[PDB]
């Protein structure tokens, strides 16, 4: 799709079969989720964001689907208030800024 | 352009007379820049995301260059670790999500 910017770039995805919002986020370097049950062995992050740093759990090879789009990656779990679809899974679903 | 995702989108804009290099941001509302002098009057403003919420100073009807197009619109400034493009600008170039 080609998607304007004049209202929040909020898309449906697909993670452990739940469904969920998501922001589609060139600003952010990862993806972020809400506090979840991922699967396996987690590994220790700390992320920056605008008003400082938060600890996230590191979760690698998660299926998640963005749009109808799988993408395989890793997938930090943590504090975060709106699950946000970062650079790694969106270069991995051809995803580019146009102008 | 086509900018891919692989590394961060960050671009020149010119504000102020000055130079300076910031990220196009989906994921930002506003359009948030490091401490730097601007003309006007400017109201404080609280603008939070991941880490909490940080002070700036809100200035309105900004002439911005963003790789040669030219943008209005308000600018905010402060303790932002990163210069930020947000969605209020960006669709002012012309700035899409594309896959
Ligand atoms: C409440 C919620 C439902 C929402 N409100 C909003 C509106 N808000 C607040 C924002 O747009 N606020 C912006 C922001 O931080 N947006 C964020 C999404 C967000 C929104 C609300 C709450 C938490 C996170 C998303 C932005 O791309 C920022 C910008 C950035 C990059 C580096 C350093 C600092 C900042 N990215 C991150 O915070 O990325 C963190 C990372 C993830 N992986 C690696 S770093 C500001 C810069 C203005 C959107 S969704």
């Amino acid at each position: 799709p080609q998607i304007t910017l004049w209202q929040r770039p909020l898309v449906t995805i697909k993670i452990g079969g739940q469904l969920k919002e998501a922001l589609l986020d060139t600003g952010a370097d990862d993806t972020v989720l809400e506090e979840m049950n991922l699967p396996g062995r987690w590994k220790p992050k700390m992320i920056g964001g605008i008003g400082g740093f938060i600890k996230v759990r590191q979760y690698d090879q998660i299926l998640i689907e963005i749009c109808g789009h799988k993408a395989i990656g890793t997938v930090l779990v943590g504090p975060t208030p709106v699950n946000i679809i970062g650079r790694n899974l969106l270069t991995q679903i051809g995803c580019t800024l146009n102008f």
